[PDB]
């Protein structure tokens, strides 16, 4: 179903990568964040909801969505309540970039553009059909 | 035409807002960035290209795309070479948030979801049709 996303944090090189997966397509977004924090999750969610129609969000760590600030973001935006593959692509490009955050965006790009239709094409097709 | 984006920086409250417009739909993305810099433009471009099919990018300040690091990002991603409306929406929500960056994402959300089909619906329809 087209408005369902999955959100989780992973660790790499002593930093935090917030990864969101659009479950029906496999499309991803990701950001290196300074801390695993309510404020960062909330700000991420706000940015995601403005780009895509985010109806419902699932996670593998329910306590992630417990903060008042996360709930306030989901309230405002109308939201209700791959780590291994991405790390693989990160590992392949890591040496091409200085910053981990740059490697992550390179891996996100590679992941979404790859013919597995790419995940980037599938999300758009899924969402459009749904309108 | 569906792969064409417009990119520019504006100023508000002594900070820099990078704004990208998907020209065919009016859909926007935006980020408050610490400095008007080649590195920030390049990193933004990398994040945008991974989410949407960005073929060509236009700007109102050509010297923005002059840095070696911007060119390297456009090279890697295969890219070739509203400020008033957004500021208006920012002004309407500003008092609801502490951080300007949060107000900007709220304004982006409002702008893309508004029935003017919303710009968020139009980009997806435009891009899907094109596949
Ligand atoms: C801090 C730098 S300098 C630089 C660069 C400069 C000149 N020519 C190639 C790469 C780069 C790039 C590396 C790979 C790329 C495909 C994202 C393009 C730009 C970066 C890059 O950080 C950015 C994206 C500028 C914040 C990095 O983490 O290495
Ligand atoms: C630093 C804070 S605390 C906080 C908040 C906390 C509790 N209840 C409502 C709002 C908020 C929120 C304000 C508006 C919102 C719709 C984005 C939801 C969360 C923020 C917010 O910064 C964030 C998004 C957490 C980095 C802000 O700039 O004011
Ligand atoms: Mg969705
Ligand atoms: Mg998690
Ligand atoms: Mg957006
Ligand atoms: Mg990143
Ligand atoms: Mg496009
Ligand atoms: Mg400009
Ligand atoms: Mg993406
Ligand atoms: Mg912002």
């Amino acid at each position: 179903s087209p408005g369902i996303w999955q959100l989780d944090c992973t660790h790499l090189e002593g930093k935090v990568i917030l990864v969101a997966v659009h479950v029906a397509s496999g499309y991803i977004e990701a950001e290196v964040i300074p801390a695993e924090t309510g404020q960062e999750t909330a700000y991420f969610l706000l940015k995601l909801a403005g780009r895509w129609p985010v109806k419902t969000v699932h996670t593998d760590n329910g306590s992630n969505f417990t903060s008042t600030t996360v709930k306030a973001a989901c309230w405002w935006a109308g939201i209700k309540q791959m780590n291994k593959e991405l790390k693989k692509i990160i590992g392949q490009v890591r040496d091409q970039a200085e910053h981990l955050k740059t490697a992550v965006q390179m891996a996100v790009f590679i992941h979404n553009k790859k013919r597995k239709y790419s995940a980037g094409e599938r999300i758009v097709d899924i969402i459009a059909t749904d309108i």
